[PDB]
RNA sequence: AGAUGGUAAGGGCCCACGGUGGAUGCCUCGGCACCCGAGCCGAUGAAGGACGUGGCUACCUGCGAUAAGCCAGGGGGAGCC
């Protein structure tokens, strides 16, 4: 885990600011996809969702910091 | 024609062992006093709240749709959620 974390944040501070919109729109997505597994019960692993939910507050994160001198 | 003995439905006093109840002693994440230190916050939206937030979550706690947490700098060194 740890390791993809930083590597995460090196690519997408990089990412432009139209380019990362997108980016997290479509994770975004891949949440509520898995909510709803998680609610069938049938097939859903825990540490997935709080993974998926703090990657997308990082992408926002960054989103700002962009945002804060480029538009 | 004569006599003090003898029964316990129940009751009383004493002794032994239990029940109820929570005094006593010992104990203390709490309180009280004094002395020192420190002393404002708010339209860049306070103090105080409401609702919400966990894979599963009644309440408390922490956070705010990025929601028991997001970024970086410093401290620490084997255990965490």
């Amino acid at each position: 885990k740890l390791s993809e974390v930083r590597k995460q944040l090196e690519e997408a501070r990089k990412l432009s600011p139209v380019e990362l919109e997108k980016l997290v729109r479509e994770k975004k997505r891949e949440l509520m996809e898995l909510r709803f597994q998680a609610s069938i019960g049938q097939l859903s692993q825990n540490h997935k969702i709080r993974d998926l939910k703090r990657q997308i507050a990082r992408l926002l994160t960054v989103l700002n910091e962009k945002r804060r001198q480029n538009a």
